[PDB]
DNA sequence: AAAGCCGGATGTGAG
DNA sequence: TCTCACATCCGGCTT
């Protein structure tokens, strides 16, 4: 959690520990499948990590939305912030 | 309406 | 350096 640095993987870590499932939380673990209960909570838990001032979902979303293309991270269409993850964290890597 | 999601255009700071 | 990995902003589309 404290080592990561990119923001997939502070998502990821976020998602291994219970104690922020009211932020984000697991739907398909299997499938990895997740979603973002506190999308303005969790832009503030990113800026803080970041050790950044005024981070936001707008802009936290945005870092999502280049992770599309890549084919890191895609949204689950027609669902409400609802995503995938499309690789693991050594396939990313 | 108004908020949610989109990708373009550019900035920025670390490596 | 350029590249990387977002950060910042925004108009257009969608819900």
């Amino acid at each position: 959690i404290a080592d990561s640095r990119l923001l997939w993987d502070y998502v990821y870590q976020l998602l291994s520990d219970s104690r922020y499932e009211n932020f984000i939380r697991w739907e398909d673990k299997e499938s990895k499948i997740f979603r973002i209960v506190d999308p303005n909570g969790l832009a503030r838990l990113w800026g803080n990590h970041k050790n950044r001032t005024n981070m936001t979902y707008e802009k936290m979303s945005r870092a999502l939305r280049y992770y599309y293309k890549l084919n890191i991270i895609r949204k689950e269409p027609g669902q409400r912030l609802l995503f995938r993850f499309m690789k693991t964290p050594d396939e990313i890597m």
